[PDB]
DNA sequence: CTACGTAGG
DNA sequence: CCTACGTAG
């Protein structure tokens, strides 16, 4: 149910509902996410990015 | 080793 | 300022 990525040498999983912001960098989907009020950072490839997330990205792009 | 987007302490 | 991320150049 969550986004799986690697950040600074480790695998992580975050529930989409935790995403704050998302944007595109080449083929990479980059983002920030809530970690208790603290702001995490994560990135994953679009091939490994899950629909919902891709959906958030689209809207964000559409908007702006 | 550079580029690309964006924010973090 | 500048790294971190995935992928290409």
């Amino acid at each position: 149910v969550k986004v799986k990525f690697k950040y600074k040498g480790e695998e992580k999983e975050v529930d989409t509902s935790k995403i704050k912001k998302v944007w595109r960098v080449g083929k990479m989907v980059s983002f920030t996410y809530d970690d208790n009020g603290k702001t995490g950072r994560g990135a994953v490839s679009e091939k490994d990015a899950p629909k919902e997330l891709l959906d958030m990205l689209a809207r964000a792009e559409r908007e702006k």
